[PDB]
Parts: C-alpha cells; structure tokens; sequence
C-alpha cells in the first residue's frame, strides 16, 4: 500500500509510476511510503 505526505507527492508518485518504475524508487523520489497494511497514517494522508 502506498501512502503519501501531501497531494503534490502523490501526483509526483503517479507520474513516476507511468513508465513502470518500482514503487520503492518512486517512494524515495517523492517522500511517499510503502506499508504492508492498508491503513495510511495521519501524517501520510494523501
């Protein structure tokens, strides 16, 4: 599951994913995070 800190970060993440870039690389690129659960925390609300 991916969780993003802000709207901008999520939008950036989605563009990063368009060529098929691994989630983990898009995460460090944007500040989004990958978690094993389905429940994003309040400080990664987007």
């Amino acid at each position: 599951t991916t969780c993003c800190p802000s709207i901008v970060a999520r939008s950036n993440f989605n563009v990063c994913r368009l060529p098929g870039t691994s989630e983990a690389i898009c995460a460090t690129y944007t500040g989004c995070i990958i978690i094993p659960g389905a429940t994003c925390p309040g400080d990664y609300a987007n």
